[PDB]
């Protein structure tokens, strides 16, 4: 799984520790192995929602399989509260893209998942 | 809905007011309510349209509904305009990727649109 | 066809000429003209796979078909093939997210490609 998160918060506030504790959190909510998921997290960027400057996050989820209805609703409030407790970003300022990939529309290591 | 724009025009050439502007217009071209609408700029990117680093920009509009064929034509038009005018990019230098995103595949405020 | 790439490889670690090569060989890859194809490449990101933050990349490919079981195979040998020899960044910690865009999907020129 690959989880995204752009977000006008500064680098500085982004604590030491960040990626390794979503890839943990993020490995077992989707029940797959951490050296299968990816994180990528941009600060200081220039966005706004609702018009607002205020800390805000755009992020997306790309898994093959493990997303559904049930299943996004428990990552967004996972997600939500990872982002709240640890940019201080409010939950009603996040959007989460989820993405079910099809195992042959994703490569790696030379092929693809297929 | 979520629009964003990366660029290889620098920094300073994005004028004052820019994401403002985005979120007016893209609260009138789509109909939708723009406290829900969220914008992001990335500038200074090292990126190239046709093999030429002329200024260009590589874009994508999400949204759950308002997307379609005629839809899109116009927001196209309208994107294309702003970013022409305010950035000075050509509109044959510009892609924008629109998604229709199913309610159950968006987050926010800790569950989804479902 | 559009092909991003995400790394935290530092900038001075792209060497000249990458985004051309890139142009050229997405353009022969997916048999469209090199006047269509853009590349946009983002060094310097934090970020992590596995759980660690050797070099890494994730990256997506949308093109108006040319996507499908056979060719994304083909295009994750020669993209990865790119990443290595050009970023020094492994095969196993790369990602790529292919997308089969609609026409109807795809701004450019103020208008689609419907
Ligand atoms: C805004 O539109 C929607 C909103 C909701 C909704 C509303 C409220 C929610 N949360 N409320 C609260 C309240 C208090 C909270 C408090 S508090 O202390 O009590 O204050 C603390 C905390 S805390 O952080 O825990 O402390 C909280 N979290 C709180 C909190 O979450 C919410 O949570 C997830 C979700 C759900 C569906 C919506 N729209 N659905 C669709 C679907 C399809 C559409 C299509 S189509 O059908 O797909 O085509 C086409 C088109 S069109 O083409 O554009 O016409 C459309 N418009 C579509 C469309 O709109
Ligand atoms: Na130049
Ligand atoms: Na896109
Ligand atoms: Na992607």
């Amino acid at each position: 799984p690959m989880f995204i998160v752009n977000t006008n918060v500064p680098r500085a506030s982004v604590p030491d520790g960040f990626l390794s504790e979503l890839t943990q959190q993020l490995a077992q909510a989707t029940g797959k192995p951490p050296q299968y998921i990816a994180v990528h997290v941009v600060p200081d960027q220039l966005m706004a929602f609702g018009g607002s400057s205020e800390p805000c996050a755009l992020c997306s989820l790309h898994s093959i399989g493990k997303i559904g209805g049930a299943q996004n609703r428990s990552y967004s409030k996972l997600l939500c509260g990872l982002l709240a407790e640890r940019l201080r970003i409010s939950p009603d300022r996040v959007y989460i893209n989820y993405y079910d990939m099809n195992a042959a529309n994703v490569g790696w290591n030379n092929s693809t998942f297929a």
